[PDB]
């Protein structure tokens, strides 16, 4: 089966830069589209980037999505880290059936 491996935590001060990956297992991850999205307690997810790397409407530019095929993988990166950036993030794509996939989420912790 097609799955999505993301690590579970990063960490870093106001102003500086956290980025984190998302690999793929069982496909590659350049067949599908992969999405990011942002979730706080007990809320929806809301995107943050769609189709490898656009921003919705409202996102600020410190979000970026990038693909790095030699490494299989999709990474999200956030730049100039605010307060308001700590929150659960999940990567998201779609397997041969184009049936959902998620990776397991990163908690970023704004210190």
């Amino acid at each position: 089966d097609f799955m999505l491996t993301q690590p579970h935590s990063v960490s870093e001060s106001p102003g500086k830069t956290v980025t984190f990956s998302c690999t793929g297992s069982g496909g590659s991850i350049a067949d599908s589209f992969v999405q990011w999205y942002q979730q706080r307690p007990g809320s929806a997810p809301t995107t943050v980037i769609y189709d490898d790397n656009q921003r919705p409407s409202g996102v600020p530019d410190r979000f970026s999505g990038s693909i790095d095929d030699s490494a299989n993988s999709a990474s999200l990166t956030i730049s100039g880290l605010k307060t308001e950036d700590e929150a659960d993030y999940y990567c998201q794509s779609y397997n041969s059936n184009h049936h959902v996939v998620f990776g397991g989420g990163t908690k970023v912790t704004v210190l």
